[PDB]
């Protein structure tokens, strides 16, 4: 649906899809022109090097077409930008796998538990099997919230003592989750940055437990991101993503906020997947990303 998702882009609209009309208005095609759509990129977040991508794009594009019009560069910049987000348009699929086992990463502070919570709520009310695990164990509150989610859905949560080994419990809830025939297994972990190589090792050592128990585990790595924290998310992506090796993002925050443009620089400078967007605090809110529905909600007029 992307007309409902036009009410959750619309700050992010006043510089970025339609943003643009009112840029291009009246004006030629020149140097000054792509000087100003740059400014307006930038201040959208979407970052300097995914910028400087998507104007080279459309000054090729725009000169090949022999366009004369500015106005005429908005469609380019449909296109272009839509491919951006169409190369990471690939739906997660929790299906098949006994179980299919989702390691959730991300920094403390991006809501990791509570994505974790509405995601598991959402492969229940599809009628899977789910089971949590509490690798943050250090965090009594992060272990504390995910029994709270299983406690209310009659989802199992594996859980050790405060200061437990991470990946001891994540081996341990492997172990449960193939004994009782679970489909799907949500794995929380730590999130301190203040040592990020005690942080990268201890996520390849759960990787490297979870493999000893099953070589395609974890079946996805997803990195949850906050979008309104705009250059944050991308570097937190980075950090993720070269040190261990992300296969799917979850944006959240989407709305509201006028850094949204965000999501076109982590798209373009990683190629992950895309699997979900928060456009709101609730569980209905986190949804499918559906990048066509994004680009059309961004650029309709
Ligand atoms: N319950
Ligand atoms: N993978």
């Amino acid at each position: 649906g992307f007309a409902r998702l036009k009410r959750s882009l619309l700050k992010t609209k006043e510089n970025l899809g339609s943003g643009f009309i009112s840029l291009f208005r009246g004006k030629k095609i020149d140097d000054d022109l792509f000087e100003e759509l740059e400014e307006q990129l930038l201040i959208a977040d979407v970052g300097v090097e995914t910028t400087r991508k998507i104007i080279t794009n459309l000054t090729e594009g725009a000169s090949r077409k022999q366009l004369r019009d500015a106005e005429a560069l908005y469609g380019l910049l449909k296109e272009e930008m839509g491919e951006i987000l169409a190369k990471v348009d690939e739906p997660l699929n929790v299906e098949g796998k006994a179980p299919f086992v989702i390691l959730m990463v991300g920094v403390n502070g991006v809501g990791k538990t509570t994505t974790i919570g509405k995601l598991a709520r959402q492969f229940e009310q599809q009628g899977k099997s789910v089971m949590l695990a509490a690798g943050d164990t250090f965090r009594a509150a992060a272990v504390e919230q995910l029994q709270v989610w299983g406690q209310r859905n009659n989802i199992p949560v594996i859980a050790q003592h405060t200061g437990a080994d991470s990946a001891s419990v994540i081996f341990d809830a492997i172990q449960a989750a193939k004994a009782r025939n679970i489909d799907v297994l949500i794995a929380d972990t730590a999130g301190r940055l203040q040592n990020k190589s005690h942080l990268m090792e201890e996520l390849k050592k759960i990787v490297r437990v979870m493999k000893k128990l099953d070589v395609e585990a974890p079946h996805e790595v997803m990195l949850t991101i906050d979008a309104s924290t705009g250059q944050n998310a991308v570097s937190q992506a980075k950090l993720f993503h070269e040190a261990v090796g992300l296969t799917g993002i979850t944006l959240t925050k989407l709305d509201g906020t006028a850094k949204g443009g965000v999501i076109f620089s982590v798209a373009d400078q990683f190629g992950i997947p895309i699997r979900y967007i928060g456009v709101g605090e609730r569980i209905e809110d986190l949804r499918p990303f559906k990048a066509d529905d994004f680009i059309e909600a961004l650029f309709a007029r």
